[PDB]
C-alpha cells in the first residue's frame, strides 16, 4: 500500500519515532494539555493508534500556572535494554531572554504500562534526546539556550554523558555542533550507522522556514561535516505545497531494512514565499517520508518538500479499531483517551464521570483565561470539516455562571457558546469571543432559554476557513447563530506571544466565578468528521 | 508626639486596621511575595512594628506560577469573639475581562500564633471584608467583578451572610451599593456606629484618581446615602500634595474614643521636564500606609486638615511606646531563621532554593530559575523603604558555565529588574556582569567585562539608591570600592512604569543565584547590609 500524510492529524508535533521488534511507536508533544505526551503505535507505518499518554501524575508533570504553549515541548522516545525511555521537558518561561525549563527522564516496560517517577537531567535548553551509544554508554543531547544580549539564543548542540547508575548527567558537557547558516539549530538526534555517527537537527524555527539538517562524524563529539545537499527536508521554497513547516525529524530503520523519516508539518488555510503563507488551525501534525541512501548520505524520496503519498514498507497492513466514539455517551468509568484537560488532572476538583451516571459532570471553576483550574474537557480538531455536538443541563442563578461548548486555542484565544443567567432575562444563551485577550460578546439580542427546557443542545459546524454555532431545545429543529467565526483565529499563525505551538480544540466547559461550584451535566459528546 | 506619615514605608498597601483591647494591628497586602500578609502592631498609632506574617504554609497559600501582582490582594483583619479573623484573596488572573481569584478566611488567637487552614468563602470579586454585626451574625462583603463586554467591571458591593457554624456563606447575596460617578467602587468596610450603618469604599482606581467614599444607611442592606462632601479622602485635584493616590481606607475607634482612618498612599518622584499635572510621578517605594484623624459633624466623618491628608497628624491620647528595630543593619546570617523583613517569590524558603544552616553564618542559595520565572527563583529580598539607602552583600560563587550567575538584585517584577552578578565567560573565566530587564527588554550594557581573579574568595557588591537614580559598585577587598559607570533609574522599578494589569507592589533589593544549566550550583552570601540615611 501507501502512506497518506499526515499520518497523525491535528495537533501532534515533534514526532519521535522508535522501533521495538516489529512494533513502531511515535511520541509527540502536548504542551499545557494533560495528561502529558501522546504515544502512538503502528505495525506498518501507515496506520497509527493512540496507545498511551505516559505523564498521568502531578509527581511526573505539574503544570498549574504554566504559560500557554509551555509545558511538554518536544519529547524523545527510545527503546533499549528491554525498556522504553522517555525524555521530556517542562518549560516554564516562553517569552523574553530566558527559557526556564527542566528536562526529565522516565522509563517503563511497555508504553501503556506504569511509567516511573522522573529523573532530573538538566535545564540548559529544550529538545532533549537520549542516545544509546554502541559502547553501552548513554548520552543526553539538547540545544543550548543562550540568554546573553550579544549572543544568538540558539547556541548549538550540547552533549553530556548520562550515568544510569548515578541517575544523573556526569563529566563535562561539550558543544558538538553550531549548525548551518539556516541557524536556530535544535531537535538533535544521534544515530550510529555503519560505524558513522549521524547528527540530525531541525533548523530555521518551526514556522514556514522550518528544515531538517544532517551531518556526520567518525567520533561522537565531532567535528561533524554537513550533508552536501543540506537541508534534506524543507517546504520553504514551495509555498503551494500541501505540507508546510516540514522539520523536526527523527529516523527509524525498519525491521525490513528500509529507512523512514518522521517529521512535523502544518497544512495551512492560505491567504508568496516570504509572507502570507497561511494559517494552521489544526496546528503541527506528523508526516512520514521514505529515505534513500547515496554515498553515505540520506535523501528524502521525492524531493526536499515531502510527499502526500509515500511508498509504504514491506510489512503487513494492520489497521486498528477506532479509539473514540463518534457519539460518546459517557458510559465508561474514565474519560475517553482523546479528551484532555488544561494543565491539571481530571479529578473531583473539576468534574466527575460517576457522580451522575451517563453524564460528564463539570463543577464550575475559573474562566477560560485562567492558567490554573479550568473545568474544561476537550479534544483536538483533526479535520477541516466536522460537527461537534453536546447536550447540557445547567441551571445558573447568577451572571458569573456559564457552561457549554467551546472552541479553544489558548487562554487569550477562544470562543464559547454558553448557557448563563441574566438578571432581567433569566436563563440565556450567550456567545463570547476572545481574540488575543480582546473580549467581545457580539449577539445584539440574547437568546432566551425557556425554564422548562431540561437540556440545551449545542453544535459547532466547522467548514475549513469558518465555523458557526447552532443550538436546539429539542434536538430536532436547529437554530443557527448568524455570527460566522474565522477558523484562522484559532491557529498557530494568528495568536500573539512567544508560545504558538498547539492547535485548536473543541470541548465541554463550565465556569462559576461566584464560588458555588455549580455543576453542569453533559449527556453526550458527538465529534463527526467528514 | 505626632503621627508622621507614611507610618508604614515602602510597599505596604491596602491597610486594614483593627483594635484588640488597647493593642492596634494593621494588615497589608503582599501579592506574590511569601509568606503572605504582613501584620503590624502599635500601642500609640505613631510607632508600628512588623509583628507577623500569617500565611506561612502552602496549605494556606499556594502561589507557584501566579502572575506578577497576583496573589494576596487587599486583606481584612478583625478581632471579635476573642479571636482574630483574616480574610484574604489569591488572585490568579490580573489581565483581561476576568479576574479569577478566590477569597478565604483563617483565624488565630494571636496574630503571631498558628493560623488555621482556610475556609473557602467565594470567588465573586476581590477586597473581601468580614463584618461582625451587633446582632451576632457575620457578613462577608466584597466588590462584584463583571466580565461582560458592555458593563463597567466594578459592578458594586455584594453582601452575604457567613455562618460560623457551617463554615460557609449562606442565604442570598445582595448588591447593597453601586458607588458614585468616580466608579471603580471597591474596598468595602461596614461599621455600625450610633445605630447607623456606615459603608466605606474606595473609588477611582489605585492610581492618581484614588479616593475614599463613605455612605450611610439605617439598614445593613441599604439603600445608602452618600456623604455630602464626598469623597472624604483624595488628592486627585492636588497634584502637588506630598501624599498621592489616597484611598482604600479603614476606620478605627480607639479605646480613648478618638477616630482614625488608615489609608494607602504613594509618594511620587517627579520629572523637571514634565508638568506635574500631566505626569503625576513615579513611586518606586510602591503604595505605603498613612493614618489620618477624623472628626464628626452631623453624623458624617471628615478628615482633619482636609481631603488630601496631612504628613503630621495629631496622635491619640495614649502613652508613647517606641519599638526597637526588627532587622539588623548588617545581617550576618548567624541565625537559623531568615529575618522577618526578607521574603521569597511565591514559594516558601526551603532546601529547594536555599539554606542558612548548610554552611553556617552564610545564606546559601542553590541556583534555580531566572529572574523572569514565575515558578522557582532562588532569590531572597527585602523592600526598598527609603529614597536614600545603601545595600551591600558579599558572595562566594565559582561558576563554571555561562548559565550560572549570582549576586545583588533590584527587582520589581519578572519583567523589570537589574542584577549585578558573578558569572562565567568561556573566554574570560569568572566575570562580574550587569544585566538590565526593562518591561522584558534585556540588555547587558557593560562594554568591557570586569574580570574577577581566581584568588578572590568573596566579591563585595553594593547598590547606592539616591531617589531618582541608583548605582552599583563592587570591591574585591571591601577596602576600595570600584565604580560601575551605568546610571540606573529608580523610576523604572515603580508602579507607574511597568506594563501590564498588575502594578501593585514596589521595589525590592536582595540576594540571588541562578543556574539554568541544572547543576543547582550554590552561592554563599556572608552578610546583607541595608542602611538607610
Ligand atoms: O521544541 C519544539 C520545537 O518544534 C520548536 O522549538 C522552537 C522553540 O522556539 C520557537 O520560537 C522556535 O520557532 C521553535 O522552532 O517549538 C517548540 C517545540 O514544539
Ligand atoms: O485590591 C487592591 C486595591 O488597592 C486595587 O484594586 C484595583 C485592582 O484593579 C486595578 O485596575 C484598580 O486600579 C485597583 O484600584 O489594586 C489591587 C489591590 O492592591
Ligand atoms: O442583583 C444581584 C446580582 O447582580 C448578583 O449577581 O447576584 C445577586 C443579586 O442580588
Amino acid at each position: 500500500m501507501k502512506i497518506t500524510n499526515p499520518v497523525l492529524k491535528g495537533f501532534n508535533p515533534d514526532p519521535s519515532i522508535c522501533r521495538a521488534g516489529e512494533d513502531y511507536y511515535m511520541a509527540v508533544s502536548t504542551f499545557e494539555w494533560f495528561p502529558g505526551v501522546q504515544i502512538y503505535h503502528s505495525k506498518d507505518l501507515i496506520h497509527w493508534r493512540l496507545a498511551a499518554r505516559p505523564l498521568q501524575k502531578t509527581s511526573q508533570l505539574d503544570m498549574k500556572g504554566n504559560p500557554d504553549s509551555g509545558g511538554v515541548w518536544a519529547p524523545c522516545l527510545s527503546y533499549a535494554d528491554g525498556q522504553f525511555w522517555l525524555i521530556y521537558s517542562d518549560i516554564k518561561v516562553v517569552d523574553g531572554p530566558f527559557k526556564d525549563g527542566h528536562n526529565y527522564l522516565v522509563t517503563a516496560d511497555a508504553v501503556d504500562g506504569e511509567w516511573s517517577d522522573p529523573v532530573r537531567l538538566n535545564s540548559s535548553g529544550f529538545d532533549p534526546s537520549l542516545f544509546h551509544d554502541p559502547s553501552g554508554k548513554k548520552y543526553v543531547l539538547n540545544m543550548l539556550w543562550d540568554h546573553r544580549e550579544k549572543h544568538h539564543s540558539f547556541a548549538g548542540i550540547a552533549l553530556q554523558e548520562y550515568s544510569v547508575s548515578e541517575k544523573k548527567l556526569v563529566g563535562e558537557r561539550k558543544v558538538i555542533f553550531k549548525g548551518t547558516p539556516i541557524k536556530l539549530t535544535q531537535a538533535p538526534h544521534l544515530y550510529y550507522i555503519n560505524d558513522v555517527y549521524y547528527l540530525l537537527t531541525a533548523e530555521g524555527g518551526t514556522r514556514y522556514e522550518h528544515a531538517a539538517t544532517i551531518a556526520r562524524s567518525s567520533r561522537i563529539d565531532g567535528p561533524y561535516e554537513v550533508h552536501p545537499d543540506n537541508p534534506i527536508l524543507t517546504a520553504f521554497h514551495a509555498p503551494s505545497h500541501p505540507l508546510q513547516k516540514c522539520g523536526h525529524a527523527s529516523i527509524v530503520q525498519t525491521h525490513t531494512n528500509e529507512w523512514y523519516l518522521a517529521h512535523l508539518t502544518g497544512r495551512p488555510i492560505h491567504s508568496s514565499i516570504f509572507q502570507q503563507r497561511g494559517w494552521c488551525p489544526l496546528g503541527r501534525e506528523t508526516a512520514i517520508q521514505k529515505l534513500e541512501w547515496k554515498d553515505g548520505w540520506p535523501y528524502v524520496v521525492g524531493g526536499k518538500e515531502g510527499l502526500l503519498e509515500v511508498e509504504a514498507p514491506a510489512m503487513s497492513v494492520k489497521e486498528f479499531s477506532p479509539t473514540y466514539h463518534i457519539v460518546d455517551e459517557f458510559k465508561d468509568s474514565s474519560l475517553n483517551r482523546h479528551f484532555q484537560t488544561l494543565r491539571i488532572p481530571f479529578t473531583d476538583q473539576i468534574g466527575s464521570v460517576t457522580e451522575n451516571p451517563h453524564h460528564l459532570r463539570l463543577y464550575g471553576q475559573e474562566s477560560l483565561t485562567s492558567k490554573f483550574t479550568q473545568a474544561f474537557v476537550a479534544r483536538r480538531w483533526q479535520s477541516f470539516y466536522f460537527e461537534a455536538e453536546t447536550a447540557v443541563s445547567f441551571f445558573p442563578k447568577n451572571f458569573q455562571q456559564a457552561a457549554g461548548l467551546v472552541n479553544y486555542y489558548n487562554t487569550e484565544n477562544w470562543t464559547a457558546l454558553q448557557v448563563t443567567y441574566d438578571d432581567a432575562l433569566g436563563r440565556i444563551l450567550e456567545l463570547s469571543v476572545c481574540e488575543n485577550l480582546a473580549f467581545s460578546q457580539p449577539l445584539i439580542k440574547k437568546i432566551i432559554i425557556p425554564d422548562e427546557i431540561p437540556y440545551v443542545y449545542l453544535k459547532v459546524t466547522v467548514q475549513r476557513e469558518t465555523y458557526t454555532y447552532s443550538y436546539s431545545f429539542d434536538q430536532q429543529e436547529w437554530e443557527k447563530i448568524d455570527v460566522p467565526l474565522e477558523s484562522t483565529h484559532l491557529s498557530d499563525d494568528f495568536i500573539r506571544g512567544g508560545g504558538y505551538f498547539t492547535g485548536a480544540f473543541v470541548g465541554m466547559q463550565c465556569q462559576d466565578t461566584s464560588g458555588e461550584r455549580l455543576p453542569a451535566d453533559f449527556k453526550y459528546f458527538r465529534y463527526e468528521e467528514t
